[PDB]
């Protein structure tokens, strides 16, 4: 019951890569927004807690105003179609360094890779970003909504250029068999 | 383009599931072994740090004595093809759970099953494993193949989890 053969499955491995640059031509449609957003909810937790919370920001102000705060993801940001802020759960919301709150990024970090891998099977790029002031980027989400932890961002949208080569350490440094 | 159309995409999200039992007869050839092991290794990670080490476990015995101290999760695991223990060497360390992620869609994608397991003692399931790995153990992910359907979804509400700005 597979999906993809082989040489499908390793070319995807590839297409999902950190894309440095966005085309800001290419425009989010509903359809495309509404299943990342079922990328990200269907996605797996510890005793189904999923203790996460994704804001899709599309506004360009908006993002434009978190982009200015992201350093040298600035550029990026706002050249991407849409950017996800992946908000981790309180604790007294999960409940009916610190323990909970790690426990609660762990299974927002799982949602993460799921999504990036679901970005690249409809043909489209993401970068996860943990690279900006989180005070600052805070601030301009307030009066938005209540102040929230965030755990990273996804920049998300369509390439202009190629995939970045992959550069991992050896299979022996990652993988032991038994 | 695509690499599946919206059917199979939205498909493979109800493919991609918890899978309580496995065929007990199934093996991994080596190619599903290294395929599943490569997926792992090209996951994503601060600065390309790879906070992160995953070791296989196919023998049957090995994997039997992990299951013992699997509490509820016991059967699951003896009758998996393979069992994956995914182990840290901001924060950082957190970032092998990235990896776990999108093992599992890379392992649906497949047509395979998996399950991520964090109901083990991390004591005894580290006794067995420490006279060959120096930890730290994560979480534990199941691998082989379904005897039955994919369970339902069962998530809070698209309200709950989604703000559109
Ligand atoms: C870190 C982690 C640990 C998990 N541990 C267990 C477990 O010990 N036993 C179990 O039956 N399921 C376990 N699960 C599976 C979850 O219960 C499951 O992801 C959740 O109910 C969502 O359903 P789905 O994965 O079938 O889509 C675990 C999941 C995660 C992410
Ligand atoms: C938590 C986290 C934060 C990241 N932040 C940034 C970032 O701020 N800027 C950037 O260009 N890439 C960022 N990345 C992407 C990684 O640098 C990238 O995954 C790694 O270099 C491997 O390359 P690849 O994803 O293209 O295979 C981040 C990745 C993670 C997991």
């Amino acid at each position: 019951m597979k999906f993809l053969d082989q040489e499908k499955r390793r070319q995807l491995l590839n297409e999902r890569h950190s894309c440095k640059m966005f085309d800001s031509h290419y425009e989010f449609s509903s359809t495309e927004l509404e299943e990342i957003a079922e990328i990200a909810r269907l996605s797996p937790s510890s005793y189904n807690t999923q203790p996460w919370h994704f804001v899709m920001v599309t506004d360009k102000d908006l993002k434009k105003q978190i982009a200015a705060h992201s350093y040298f993801n600035e550029e990026m940001i706002k050249s991407a179609s849409a950017l996800m802020v992946v908000c981790s759960l309180r604790p007294s919301e999960l409940l009916p360094m610190q323990r909970l709150e790690s426990y609660i990024l762990e299974q927002c970090y799982i949602a993460v890779g799921q999504i990036c891998m679901g970005v690249s099977l409809m043909g489209l790029d993401s970068c996860i970003i943990g690279g900006f002031d989180p005070l600052k980027v805070g601030e301009v989400l307030e009066e938005r909504i209540n102040k929230p932890k965030i755990a990273c961002l996804i920049a998300l949208g369509k390439r202009v250029a190629e995939a970045s080569q992959k550069s991992r350490k050896s299979k022996v440094d990652a993988i032991t068999w038994l």
